[PDB]
């Protein structure tokens, strides 16, 4: 049996992702660059603030000054931090409270594995911190999604082999980053997004402590 699950956070416990979209947006047009759509967004859910900014950038063939580089990744994230100061457990996703609970109650440890440094933050305000064995610190790896180190740090840092783990994500570069892990990947989505070559599953609610061993066993 699957001895860890690692949880991506946005787009998964709750609906963050449309809040970094919403912000990149804002801060792309600020600056002249109109194609952060939602198609280009599935791009950028699951990559570091850093890569995201540079991946906007690259899309309008924008060059910036490092000085201006860092006070627009600064704007986007203190727009972001206002923007998600009411989230409050009422905002956790359908299924994953209970799934926190139902792994717990089966000694299966839980690690968040997102790339956003305001992962913490979020936690607490949806009084979701206690069910978390381990957080892996997103500044703490060599190198962030679509590579596997944040999702292998958070198994790591549980005590369980990253192919003893489940993960849960929402996108392109993070399901890529479990994939090279060795763990098994559930995605939620699109196909149309996700790709058809892992379990795929439309909504959170899908996330079952019964699924996931339905999956498991195959
Ligand atoms: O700015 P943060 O909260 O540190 O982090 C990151 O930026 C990306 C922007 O695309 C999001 O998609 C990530 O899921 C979120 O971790
Ligand atoms: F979208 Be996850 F929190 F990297
Ligand atoms: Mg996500
Ligand atoms: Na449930
Ligand atoms: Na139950």
């Amino acid at each position: 049996m699957f001895k860890a699950v690692l949880f991506d956070l946005d787009g998964v416990i709750t609906d963050t992702a449309e809040y970094h979209f919403r912000a990149w947006k804002a801060l792309a047009e600020e600056i002249g660059i109109n194609g952060v759509d939602r198609q280009f967004n599935e791009q950028l859910k699951g990559v570091s603030r850093e890569d995201s900014l540079q991946k906007i950038l690259d899309l309008a063939d924008k060059k910036v000054s490092a000085e201006e580089f860092k006070e627009l990744a600064k704007r986007k994230n203190d727009n972001y931090v206002k923007m998600i100061q009411d989230v409050s457990p009422a905002d956790v996703y359908p299924g994953i409270l209970q799934l926190l609970k139902d792994l717990r109650s089966n000694k299966i440890k839980i690690a968040l594995a997102s790339a956003s440094k305001n992962g913490p933050f979020l936690l607490e305000r949806m009084n979701l911190t206690g069910y978390f064995d381990a957080i892996a610190d997103p500044a703490e790896v060599a190198a962030s999604k679509p590579a596997p180190d944040i999702f292998i740090a958070a198994a790591h840092a549980v005590g369980v082999a990253p192919s003893e783990s489940i993960g849960l994500e929402d996108s392109q570069a993070g399901i890529q980053a479990i994939k090279d892990s060795g763990a098994l990947p559930i995605g939620v989505g699109r196909p149309e997004d996700l790709g058809d070559d892992i379990v795929i599953v439309p909504d959170t609610s899908h996330y079952t402590l019964e699924f996931l061993k339905e999956v498991w066993l195959q």
